[PDB]
């Protein structure tokens, strides 16, 4: 009900449909995405294409909030692991901003394809949160450390052009465009592509947080700031946090 | 026959000459390559220039035997474990196993028609894990994954980019920076040129990486490749 | 006495100055001390971050044993300064406001956070003084500049130009001290335990690193070898080495 799916060639385009939330992910989104990604090629597809009704690509996790609903980041992990085992390169359309799980979304695709005016953003450094480790990891080898750094602690926004020179965008353009790619990579040899994800997705990304991180991790997320943090927000007004 | 050795002053010239095959390897050039590698500083020498004739620095592999992949392995332990930098003139295109080589190389310098590719994903193989992880160091996990999974070239302005390249220029160019290296004092170089080796990009292939290794390599697809190029027609893969 | 470094505060921005400016702000067991000191005990203390810069032209020209006392524990008393910036949980900004050689570019890239000015530069001169580096300066620099520059600069010398800090993401932005200030203000006005978690997860990308067995011998040969004596005739007789390889 919330995503579109379309097949052309051997290319499946998966598309968010929540337009007027920005494309916001919440529970339901989310878990109809995790299908359409196991169920992508069933089925004839030799890849997929990722992308978002509208001006924004994704907007993050649904501040109504499953953000904060306790079971929400198991469908995310979900999510993650689904897009992670599939043979199929997921190119990201992204048609425009990409903030928080969408920026997570994002960087979880194969390659990018990036429209002019999209940015990409962790925003947690303005709401209190933590991220997970692989989120910091892959984030940090598409922008490099130090740009990541800047990201990650003062939510600095990736503009497109720049993230064209870093890499995390591979081309800046259309959906059109990434459809055509996405075409010409289908008609490439799967078990080589197979393999070179496998073993780039295990460059150590993926880790498991330190004991210290963890801690630290549920330190913020348990905190106060984070409710004064939205509502600063809400009330349009400058936070005060307090460091607890 | 298959290299060309000089030195002039501190620094030793490494020469592929099969620009027939545009220096692609072989059974003999490889290693004959090793002992170039090993036998250097034998010798005065402070610093390797690695080139090749003609328009192509290693366009990749050409066989027209059976211990060929062990003589490239010990090829690569010989830059690996070498005691000097082997500045790369890459002067063109550097092409699978090229590109393997030329990533070897301590440093480059690279000519401005020269590019790098890993066509893997045209000819259904898998590459070793060193080649992915170091490519990814030297230009950036993004532009890493679009050469893997799309057969995507990397052209010299980008590597001047993303660091592949440390210079553009010429043979000439390499050889006058390999001259200012030789005056430097061998015991740091040596230093630094281990721990940078020692990144993480020696590393072995895990289980998940060794299967899809060998599906890729034993599969159909790959006679798909090759016969479909001698047919001057597209590739239909099966996934198998 | 006096001091070596300079300590004020503008709202919650804790801005550390070092002042050797004499030696290029070139470090030693007094001034390593003085700003060990001032990073523990800021946010003591209000402060909620920290602008790290040099007095005149250089921000940090590496080590100058010279006049010192107390040289003796200076490799020691350069180990706690480090720790104490890794465990700091205020985010430090860097105001590299001039050349960072050896001991100053490992201290820039200790900060979290870097704004160069348009003349800096950043240098590993290690090779024309035949010196080994520790493995996380090594790391650190790969992550900062790309591995490709890295071999550049740690085999041949190779200077880092501001715009090429600016191009890899070793420099942040390129600005003025009082631009770093102002960042580091709004930094300041930002939630400092997810500042805090991120500083902790990134400083443990595995740039911490004990030396492999083969390195540290690489490493104590190098020390002990005969051109690190050398190099430095060279320089104070003002003519080229003749390095051995021993
Ligand atoms: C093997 C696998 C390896 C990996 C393992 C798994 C890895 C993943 C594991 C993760 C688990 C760990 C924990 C998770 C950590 C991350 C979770 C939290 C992170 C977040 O996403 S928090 C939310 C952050 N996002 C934001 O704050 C978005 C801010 N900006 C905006 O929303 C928008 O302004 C833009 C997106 C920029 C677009 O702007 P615009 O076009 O001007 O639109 P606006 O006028 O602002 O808004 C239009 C309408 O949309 C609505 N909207 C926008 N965003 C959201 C949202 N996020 N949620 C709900 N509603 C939203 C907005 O209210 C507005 O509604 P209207 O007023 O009715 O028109």
């Amino acid at each position: 009900h919330m995503i579109g799916i379309t097949q052309a060639e051997a290319v499946l385009t998966i598309e968010l449909q929540r337009p007027e939330r920005r494309n916001a992910l919440n529970s339901q989104l989310v878990e109809e995405l995790t299908q359409a990604i196991r169920k992508a090629g069933d089925g004839s597809a030799r890849a997929i294409v990722l992308t978002g009704q509208g001006t924004a690509f994704c907007a993050g996790a649904d501040l109504s909030g499953d953000a904060f609903a306790a079971d929400y980041p198991d469908r995310l992990i979900e999510l993650h692991k689904a897009m992670d085992a599939s043979p199929m390169p997921v190119v990201g359309a992204i048609n425009g901003p990409a903030i928080g799980a969408g920026l997570q979304l994002a960087m979880q695709c194969d390659l990018r394809v990036v429209a002019p005016d999209a940015f990409f953003q962790f925003p947690t450094s303005k709401y209190g949160l933590a991220l997970d480790n692989w989120s910091i990891r892959r984030l940090s080898s598409l922008v490099g450390h130090g740009r990541a750094r800047a990201m990650l602690l003062s939510a600095e926004k990736l503009t497109a052009e720049i993230a064209l020179h870093t890499g995390m965008a591979n081309r800046i353009g259309t959906l059109a465009d990434a459809q055509a790619w996405a075409a010409e990579i289908a008609r490439l040899a799967p078990l080589a592509i197979q393999h070179a994800k496998r073993v780039l997705n295990d460059d150590g990304a993926i880790e498991e947080a330190w004991p210290a991180h963890k801690e630290l991790f549920d330190k913020a997320w348990g905190s106060q700031d984070v409710i004064e943090a939205q509502v600063a927000r809400m009330e349009k007004r400058p936070p005060k946090f307090q460091g607890a």
